C-alpha cells in the first residue's frame, strides 16, 4: 500500500493486540494496563509519592487521564491522595499488587513471547525517533 | 531494560502519539480516527454497506463501540442504517465526500509519520507483521 498507511495500521493493530493481552493479565487485580503503569511509576519515586502533574509528565499522559487513573487506584485501595503542601502515594496493598502483576506480565513477556530479543530490540530502535520528537527522552 | 518491556512501551507510545496527530486532522470533519476508519471500510465494501457485526470484526472493536461509531456517523449524516434482509450500515454521499476530504488531509501529513523515510516506514510494517499474522490479520 502507501508506506505511511501501512505503518500506522501496523502500529495501531500491534497496540490493540498487545493491549488485549496485558489488560487480561492485570484485570484480576482490578487494573487496566494504564493504571498498572501509574503504580509502577510510583514504585520508582521517592517515598512512593508524586504530584499528579509529575505523574502525567513522566507517563506522557493528559492530566484528565491521570485524574481518572489515580481515582480508580484510590477506589481499589492501591493509592492514597492528599493535598500538595494533589499528591498520590502508593499504599502497601498497591506495592503488593504491582509486584504480583509485574511477575504475571513478565511471565507472558508482555504479549511478545513469540518474538525473539532481536525483534523486540528492532521495535524499540525503530520507534525511538518518533518518541524523541514527542519529548519522551528529555526532562 | 527488558526487551519485551521496551517494545511494548514503544508500541503503546507510538500509537498514542500518532492517534493524537490523526485525531486532530479529522476533528474539523466532526470525526475521530475510529469513525474515519469505519467510513473508509464502507468505501471498500460492495454498495458501501456492511452488517454492523462485520464492521466490528474488521475493526476489532466491541459491539457497543461499533454502535457508538455508526450512530455518531448517522447523527452527522454520513451513514444510514437499515435492518439486514442484524443491521446494515451504508455510507451516504455526504459520507463519501467527507472521507475523501479527510483522506487527502491525512495523506498530506503522512498519517503522522512524515519524519520517517519510506525505508523506515516499511521496516515498521515488516517488524510488526508476524504479530499481526498470529492475530489472524492476513488470513480469511
Ligand atoms: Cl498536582
Ligand atoms: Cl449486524
Amino acid at each position: 500500500g502507501v508506506p505511511s498507511m501501512a505503518a500506522i495500521t501496523s502500529i495501531m493493530r500491534a497496540q490493540q493486540i498487545l493491549l488485549g493481552e496485558v489488560d487480561a493479565v492485570v484485570k484480576p487485580y482490578g487494573l487496566t494496563f494504564a493504571r498498572y503503569e501509574a503504580l509502577v511509576l510510583l514504585t520508582f519515586s521517592k517515598s512512593g509519592e508524586l504530584p499528579m502533574s509529575k505523574i502525567g509528565e513522566r507517563l506522557m499522559v493528559h492530566p484528565t487521564s491521570v485524574t481518572n487513573t489515580v481515582d480508580r487506584l484510590v477506589r481499589s485501595g492501591l493509592v492514597a491522595k492528599r493535598p500538595n503542601p494533589t499528591l498520590a502515594t502508593i499504599t502497601d496493598k498497591g506495592r503488593e499488587v504491582v509486584e504480583a502483576a509485574t511477575r504475571d506480565l513478565m511471565a507472558m513477556d508482555f504479549g511478545l513471547g513469540a518474538y525473539d530479543a532481536e525483534e523486540c530490540g528492532e521495535i524499540f530502535a525503530m520507534l525511538r525517533p518518533l518518541r524523541v520528537a514527542a519529548g519522551d527522552f528529555d526532562e
